[PDB]
């Protein structure tokens, strides 16, 4: 609604987030998806049936293909959201996540710098991150955490493009990991709104964070086993018990703005507070009662 | 004292840690240093005056040179300790730390796998890490955190070599960052002992951690301003107020063994405790009195 | 049934062909799948629920990851079947098919040569090709055609491994391209049998071809519109009207062996016949009657 | 005669075709040759003795050298004609032809895209192909066939440069391969005229084909053994009995224009005819009588 | 004094020469240092305490980092002075000097050509060479000798930037190599003056040489052993007995201009003299008396 | 005559030297030529008509192709002789000579080290150098000079293979450069004998030099203008007036052995003489009379 008449290029836009972004913006914008699997390209074209949706086959690891594609499109907005789904299998296939996440993003970022003179339209770059990047404890989270610093780094040296990140928890859109596990609650539409908000209202170099309630995963799964038994699988390798969105180091540079928090870039000398805090899914937890009402609505 | 008659190869062994390792082991072992600055090689050769010390000029980033050097030496033990000194300047020179830390280590690790048949002597690989790798908040710490997972990963697939990490805080061997800042106290000899302990007593895939007291950095600097004024500079970019050596996720797989703690590899299904804890420099802090007595001894 | 107690490694084994090969051989063999999408790995593991199935995340384009994986597994048999599904989109994304097909195969083939001494188990390499590689007219077919020559080339220089190809048409397991279009008829199980036959009964350097009936695609689609209207879309870019399995040049070196034909390697001086022929889907075409009976059974 | 006052850059212009192009255009144009062997550069300079001929030493495989050279010259016209002479030795040295043909052309093509802003003069790019690229049966032909699709691909995305191909048979300017072998007859001057015609009259994305008579190679060799015995060597590896210039798939998009045929680009939806045909050296064959009269003139 | 209001970028400017250049020009110019060791960056910043000094962490071997840095700075002047100190250890670590010297310089030079349109400010490039590059006899000298030809080469093709070299002997700012060894005498300030002179008064493609007296190294060391015994170590590997600044081939194209000699570029047809000469430290040697007076002043 | 029953692999063996080596050794040895131009391969095969001669198409720049070829052949002897003919055109195409000479040789040398375990037969490696590598003054000579040090370097670290160089002047097998120009006189057969002598009688790490008379080039050309006028062209770019085979630095480590001189490796501490000398074509020059008698015989 504040993104209109734009060409939006999305790396990894053939998944859930990508398809929701397309549904949301295709009526008023050109959308270019860049991803590897052309089967999904085919099905997407059949769904939207619009010349305003273009797919490019390519791997974000491939600098040449990334550079050629960005220069062909000359987009106003770039959104980076390419990554694997099952985060835990990064742990013993580490090269695979380093390359897709770190190298992929450094490919896109590099084009915006070295080929800046050929990208007259580019105004904003939005990297989609994850709560797993905050105080990370697994390879996937560590790589995403590095990705954020790379975005912050470009924002320091390249002043005429807005570089922002968003960081969020699990999107909702019988098995139980652990009875103590907590997560933040958010929907696929919340993700999209977060992304637009950051593009429009975030400042270059910021990491923007949504204000979310949280739940015991056990409370949720219990509900589903009544509308519709439960096996308790163990923790996966590298998995933590809770989600953290802001840690005490970041909290000192976090400006709260109602529904969203803006983590100021590290190169900003401003100290917001010395009353440090953590923002995690272990606090402000919905009752089972409250969770039931939310899932219902 | 349990490392004798070995050929020990150290990447980045021309600094403080490298020189202490040389002083400690040169009487009974062959030592090969691999690092970039040949001025330090020259001075080191003049100091030790021993044919048992060999220097190779090379960058750990350079896979070809790393591979050729390891295959020439065929060491019993490899220690990786290459990194920059001023950790904060990684933050806007990120490629520089990704390459030296992540790519450098993946070069060494790769040789041990792909060239295993040419390395008949290799028994142990020890990666030297840092408390900044625990719940990391800056690019340097994030990269080191990834390095640990890479070492753990090789330990899963390569069963006939011991791959271990050690993780420690600041080594002690007028300006003040912040009056609230805490650090763990350890000496250069403690570092070395930690490294030997891990090589001898660590198991493949473990990250081994020293039991250390901690101090208010302010308490220390105050002492020095009496034996011998103090400026309070601000926090540097990416710097945290305290050091953390074990976080609550790792604590669930940590086996305490007296003076050292062994973090079991992520692929080990064993749950040691569900009473999670954090091990950080904000707890068990020495009084100024106690710190004075320690610095004295 | 003649493949037992083997470790079989399949590049691109998470699709239709891969899953059928797994169903067929998992009871008596170790199966390793190498492919990019770990979502399919997850679902496959849930289906077969066997420790005899292992997935590796990796791109066949990635020489390092391919080499490391083959050396870890040390398989008896390698099957290469990685490619995209919608063949026509290669035509304006050519780099994408050159890399996955030509470069991917030259990665696997190279490991078998340069790392031969570390692959003590390897006995057979089977490249899965396509009728589109015969007198090719589109980029996908041209790239596959080159792949075959690469397999034939290794077979000339590496005498102690069997390198074979199979080439086949469309696998069966409302829209109409063109009323004149013909295809060969074969099922997913026919594909598998072809692959086993080539591994067991093919000679190194041969390209083995199945004897198949063919159909008017119009005849087929007409049937489905009665059991269950039809739109006639045009030809796609690069698409031919028929499938060809042997052309007149290959026919001179083709040894027929009942249900299969063996195209002798180009370096074999043997001239089988000078009565050249073409083997294509435009000849020996089933009546609608005959096609109905076949689809029924 | 319609190419005047141009700077023409030729990759592989030190051979027969290159030297004829130089003789034809040097009086009125700047000619830059790019090729590997400086002995031929030396001799050529001695022959033409003109400052209007410049040689650059370089391999078309070498992207850096190709890019630097094109940007230095800033030509109006680029002609690509680099390849080996003895086509059959590609068959067991496949990497060599993939690199020179496919990679070489993708180097030149890439410069025209990524460095477009530095190439203000470039108007036309002409790729020189071969009848062996039509329904190809050997590695050389397959690689050239792919080259054509690459040229067609650039023509789709880059609208302000004309990208064209020409495809032709053997140029005429005692041993017999096979008594049944046929070839198209054309001279070195015909080649040049074809190239100019395509540059001037071809449209971007077309492959332009000459109307040629054909001959039994036996008829020709018999003549030479009278003006001036004959050994019948066998077919070489990968060699076909005849030359094909248009196949039945291409025939449906071929516009005949008198002395030349224009194969429309695959992305053009236009269907010229559904009365498909093949254009090959097995049809319209000169009598020995007719061939003698032609060779005479 | 003729370099004012410029941005000067120095590769390898954290050593002796770099620090002197900074002291000399920082009052009136922006100085950017590019080098690997950030410890020296830190100390330098503490010394000069000026925002007019900027350090970039990077290796000259790293084309990407070199290109990104030059394009960020857009300097008026580039000075290349990166190399190792102990020249003799190049001899059995040859790759290390080829990469830092030859590849490093070809990285910088390439940016000035391929990225010329993004470097609107660049006016001069000064390569710092050494007498060891004249009739070289060791790997270090040979590599520097090649570096000079690379600078001369760019000067031929790139007409709107001044590319110059300077070549000099040992800078002065108990052990004896050999009693016969001679060297040219020059100070650190002489080096700087030479560099400025070449930038201002050298022509593109020239190598500019200082007029210097020379000394027996034995004469010097004898003096120091009186103000303040002497060990005679042998020659090092690859070391010559004397320094040569101009050889007889270069002498034929050398224009003397008082305090400096200008070696004309090889592509200049001008023959200055056929009375060839050598300019070396074996001639015009100071007496011990004369050397004492010079060292005193 | 002391090389029998060997497999000899020659890089760049399709030229004059290569063909003479083949004529000399083919009766009693297997010869493998590795070079780029397959036209020369074809003609050579027609000349020798022997299965004992094998050609591989490849560029010495191409590490992969070099490594694959050496491992396929597993030769007893490797001779490196690949370079361009017109030495002066290196001067403004420097990358071309750096790559073919330095990078080409480091490709071959590297295979002998990293793939040593797969090269059970390799006994000797002979690099063919040139007098232009002695006190070099042009890019070609500088690159060859570096090549020699690379060969000497491998000889230091790899003790079970003999690495040797030979260095020689012009081979004899109307225009005048300059009336003062001198050259050493040697024939193509002298070259071959030198090569065999070095392989058999040279020690690892030595550079072996032939004892040769020299001539005024003017004296020679005058003779040819009587048996059969003369133009005096100028010096070419980078050309020196004379050839030097030993310089005063090398002379101190040169052991004379009658018809050949052996330059001891730089890492050999042995000082042969301190009575340094130069060995060049400006001394011991034949009279016109003497030259006439020599050319006659
Ligand atoms: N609950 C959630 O789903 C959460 C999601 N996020 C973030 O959202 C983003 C996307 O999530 P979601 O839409 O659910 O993800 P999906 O798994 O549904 O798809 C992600 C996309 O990335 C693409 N991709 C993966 N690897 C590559 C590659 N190497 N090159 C090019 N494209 C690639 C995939 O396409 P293809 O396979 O065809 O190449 C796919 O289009 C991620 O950044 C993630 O960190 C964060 C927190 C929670
Ligand atoms: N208080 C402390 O000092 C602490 C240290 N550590 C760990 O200890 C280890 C070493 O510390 P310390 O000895 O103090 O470090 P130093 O700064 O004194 O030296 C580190 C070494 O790394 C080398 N090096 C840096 N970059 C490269 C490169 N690209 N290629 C090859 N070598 C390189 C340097 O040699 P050169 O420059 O010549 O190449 C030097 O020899 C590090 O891993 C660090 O994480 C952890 C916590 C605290
Ligand atoms: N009858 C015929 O001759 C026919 C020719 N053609 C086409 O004509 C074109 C040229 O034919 P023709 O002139 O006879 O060929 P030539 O064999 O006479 O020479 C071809 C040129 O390519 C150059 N070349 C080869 N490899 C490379 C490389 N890797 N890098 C740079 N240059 C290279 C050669 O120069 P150098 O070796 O010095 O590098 C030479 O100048 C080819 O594209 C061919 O397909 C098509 C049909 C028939
Ligand atoms: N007597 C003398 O000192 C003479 C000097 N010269 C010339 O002067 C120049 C510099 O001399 P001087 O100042 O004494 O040298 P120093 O040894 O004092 O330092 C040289 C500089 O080069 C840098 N450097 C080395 N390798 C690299 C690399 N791979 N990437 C980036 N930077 C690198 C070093 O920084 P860092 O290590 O931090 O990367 C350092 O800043 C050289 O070109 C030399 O040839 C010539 C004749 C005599
Ligand atoms: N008077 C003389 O001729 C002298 C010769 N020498 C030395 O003798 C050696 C050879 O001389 P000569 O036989 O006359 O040389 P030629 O010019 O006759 O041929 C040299 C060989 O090198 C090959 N070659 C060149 N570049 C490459 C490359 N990039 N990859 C693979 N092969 C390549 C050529 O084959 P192709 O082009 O097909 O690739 C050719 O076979 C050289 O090392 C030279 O330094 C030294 C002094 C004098």
């Amino acid at each position: 609604s504040q993104i209109n008449d734009k060409t939006i290029m999305i790396f990894g836009g053939s998944g859930s987030l990508g398809n929701r972004l397309i549904e949301t913006y295709i009526n008023n914008n050109i959308i270019v998806n860049y991803s590897r699997d052309e089967s999904k390209h085919w099905s997407m074209e059949l769904k939207y049936k619009s010349d305003k949706l273009k797919n490019i086959i390519g791997d974000i690891r491939d600098f040449e293909k990334v550079q050629q594609s960005i220069m062909r499109i000359n987009p106003d907005i770039i959104i980076i959201a390419a990554a694997l789904k099952h985060i835990d299998r990064c742990e013993y296939e580490i090269n695979e996540c380093l390359d897709t996440n770190i190298k992929g993003l450094q490919n896109v970022l590099k084009v915006t710098e070295i080929n800046r003179s050929n990208l007259s339209n580019l105004k904003a770059v939005c990297f989609v991150s994850t709560d797993k990047a905050c105080s990370p404890v697994n390879s996937y989270g560590m790589s995403k955490a590095i990705c954020e610093t790379l975005v912050v780094e470009k924002s320091k040296y390249i002043k005429d493009i807005k570089y922002v990140c968003v960081r969020y928890g699990n999107v909702l859109n019988f098995t139980l990991t652990h009875t103590s596990m907590t997560r933040f609650i958010m929907t696929l539409d919340d993700s999209v709104k977060l992304i637009e908000y950051a593009i429009i209202n975030g400042n270059s170099g910021e990491i923007v964070i949504p204000k979310l309630n949280s739940m015991y995963i056990k409370d949720m799964i219990e509900l589903f086993a009544d509308k519709y038994p439960i096996v308790i699988t163990g923790l996966r390798s590298g998995e933590r018990m809770y989600e953290s969105l802001i840690n005490d180091t970041q909290s000192m540079k976090t400006v709260p703005k109602g529904d969203y928090y803006h983590i100021l870039p590290t190169y900003d000398p401003t100290i917001v507070t010395e009353e440090f805090y953590e923002y995690s899914s272990k606090q402000n937890i919905l009752s089972k009662q409250e969770l039931e009402n939310y899932l219902n609505q």
